[PDB]
């Protein structure tokens, strides 16, 4: 029964400016492995907050640091994502339900694509922390959708690909960090949720749309992490 | 002046198999963040040998476990790897100088293909450690070449995408935890080797000569990883 410590991730300096304003508490800053921790209290949580840097290695190895070297018992991650499918526009908010890193590649060995050997193409988020986004929402009125994340380490900006990560992984939305946050903390058995704000529709115009919707797209989903965190 | 502390790392079981029956030692195993770490005491150094898992998630991770929570003070990298050169042939051994993510694109956005904002295309690797490498394989009569290795999530199995790495990246050979191991240990300041011997040309029956070969390679990278860690 010590103060619950709560790990607090985005991948971009721009995904976690938002999170730092709103808290509004005094943070420590902590170098680790080439990341900044910015540590703080809030009622009565340690939070522990940091952006990874953009892509799979980055975001793999922040993750690591926060539950080795910080303890944290719980990661939310917050960001944008491009999305995949008609029914999330710009601002939208998603939770995934389960991720899968859409660039993996075993099929010389007959594997299907997202798997390899000893892991599983579908991460699992934590059901508890999805179930309380979900009340949250509801009792905020804010429409949240739930689905399955892509996560690859490309910028998707291309018919094609969209339609790919759909037919292959009937994916909602895709990004380059979901997955491997995810598959980090299922490694060390600690909860994990992931919310995105769509930013782009990971089509030709994807750079653009990203360009004018980062900051907003951020603060939506930096606003939502925020009110999980005061139900934790 | 501690006892030295020196992780040994392989990506598949059969890449570290022969690095502990090389070594001969006792081993006491640990479990951790989905993987087991065998620590042992070899002359006067305690060395944790382990294997990630296929891929670039799963070797950013282990390698970012064996830093934080076991303290190694150098990472030395034992495995298997496609050739891209007519000069390497199946068991001849590489040390990479330099490491690539091959897979990451954010051209999107006018960047060169594998390059991530806040890194670099390329990783380096330690300049004394492959300096003792070359020394020891001249001592010893060993051909060992030297040159980038480029990592993805991807079995390269075809002449198109050998071409690719060649001209894009200059790469000799190909592998899938290369370039996450050494860039974790760039962040973190951990001297870093990389022993690569070859199980495959990378083209069309790469899946095949890669069966045939992963045990007998996976022996000569352990031998030469063995002879390193014997001047240490
Ligand atoms: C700085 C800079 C330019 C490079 C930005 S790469 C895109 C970042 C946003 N993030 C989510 C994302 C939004 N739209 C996307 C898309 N269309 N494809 C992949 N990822 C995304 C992944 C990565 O951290
Ligand atoms: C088990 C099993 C089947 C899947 C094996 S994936 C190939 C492993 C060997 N390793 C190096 C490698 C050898 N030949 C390669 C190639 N042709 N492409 C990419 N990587 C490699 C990467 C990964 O750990």
């Amino acid at each position: 029964q010590g103060v619950q410590k709560i790990g607090i991730l985005g991948a971009m300096r721009e995904e976690i400016t938002p999170i730092l304003e709103l808290f509004g508490v005094d943070f420590e800053e902590i170098p680790l492995g080439g990341n900044v921790f910015h540590k703080g209290v809030y009622h009565n949580k340690e939070i522990i907050v940091a952006y990874s840097k953009i892509g799979k290695v980055h975001s793999t190895l922040t993750t690591t640091s926060m539950i080795l070297a910080f303890g944290v018992q719980k990661v939310l991650f917050s960001g944008v994502a491009g999305s995949l499918v008609k029914d999330l526009k710009i601002n939208d908010l998603l939770v995934a339900t389960q991720l899968v890193q859409h660039d993996v590649d075993l099929s010389a060995f007959d594997h299907p694509l997202g798997f390899i050997p000893e892991s599983a193409i579908f991460i699992e988020t934590s059901g508890s922390l999805n179930a309380l986004a979900k009340k949250i929402a509801n009792e905020q009125h804010i429409a949240l959708k739930e689905g399955v994340i892509a996560s690859g380490d490309q910028f998707v900006h291309s018919k094609e690909r969209k339609e790919f990560l759909v037919s292959e992984f009937k994916a909602s939305a895709v990004e380059m960090e979901g997955a491997s946050v995810a598959f980090v903390c299922q490694k060390f058995g600690v909860p994990c949720c992931v919310l995105r704000s769509i930013s782009d529709n990971a089509d030709e115009k994807a750079g653009m749309s990203f360009d004018e919707f980062l900051e907003k797209s951020a603060h939506t989903s930096a606003k939502f992490l925020k009110s999980m965190v005061d139900e934790l």
